[PDB]
């Protein structure tokens, strides 16, 4: 999916990814990149 989101924690990306929409934010290469259902 892939998010405006920097990965400082892997967990972080969760905040931001509710309002994405999606289920869950990993930890990508720097970036935060959701799961989606």
């Amino acid at each position: 999916v892939g998010i405006n989101v920097k990965c400082k924690h892997s967990g972080q990306c969760l905040k931001p990814c509710k309002k994405a929409g999606m289920r869950f934010g990993k930890c990508i290469n720097g970036k935060c990149d959701c799961t989606p259902k």
